[PDB]
């Protein structure tokens, strides 16, 4: 049941896509091979940039991320914005920013000792999220958000709430934390939506998508909520 309706939802869009749920792991939609196969992680891995970033005191909650006045990929960006702020935008300079303030030798161990992906994130500290070589599959991304609910994470519990703080998109009542991504600069373009439902069981997911030429960013919160109604959310 449940299967045919999420799979028809990415047919109907016209595209192929995955959606992962999460100590079980459940995978839907019309190309499940796609839960088995890594890409980059995009504005997912800003989820992890805070975290190391906020650990090891790089950046406050608090602190802006002025705007230098050099065009920007989107005028959205073309502010003077805090972490939070950079979070919700998907706003990649600020969080290269961040980047090259941990430095690729911090980012590195950090990356390993989380398990984050294949844990490769190559010599350019400010774009392996963006173009390679870091890559991640959609159950590793799960896994990853399902140890973020948790608070399992290797970082102090005050830094993952902190971090939390950021994610927190929707509460009904239960709350959804979640994180989009879009690699635009690789080809095909990925779409990502991960994060988890908090009812007080969580219930972690993460949609991976390719994103045709043209397709709408909400693509990518239509079928996931969709999904999880479907699944009884
Ligand atoms: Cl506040
Ligand atoms: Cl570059
Ligand atoms: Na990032």
């Amino acid at each position: 049941q449940h299967e045919k309706a999420i799979k028809s939802y990415f047919d109907e869009a016209q595209t192929q896509g995955v959606i992962i749920i999460k100590k079980n792991i459940s995978t839907y939609g019309n190309n499940l091979t796609r839960a088995h196969t890594e890409y980059v992680p995009a504005s997912t891995f800003k989820m992890l940039n805070a975290l190391i970033g906020l650990e090891n005191h790089k950046a406050t909650t608090t602190e802006i991320f002025k705007w230098d006045g050099k065009k920007r990929s989107y005028p959205m960006w073309e502010k003077d914005m805090t972490l939070g702020d950079a979070m919700a935008l998907s706003a990649v300079p600020v969080y290269q920013e961040l980047a090259r303030r941990t430095g690729l030798d911090l980012m590195q161990k950090e990356v390993k000792r989380v398990g984050f992906g294949n844990m490769n994130i190559g010599t350019q500290v400010d774009n392996f999220w963006l173009v390679g070589p870091l890559k991640i599959t959609p159950i590793q991304e799960v896994n990853f958000a399902d140890d973020f609910a948790n608070n399992r994470l290797p970082f102090k519990l005050e830094t993952q709430e902190e971090v939390k703080k950021m994610l927190l998109i929707k509460e009904f009542n239960s709350k959804i934390y979640a994180k989009s991504g879009w690699g635009m600069a690789v080809t095909p373009q990925v779409g990502w939506l991960t994060g988890w439902v908090e009812k007080g069981e969580k219930v972690a997911f993460s949609l991976n998508i390719e994103m045709k030429q043209g397709m709408p960013g909400s693509i990518r919160n239509e079928i996931t909520y969709k999904s999880l109604e479907n699944l009884g959310l």
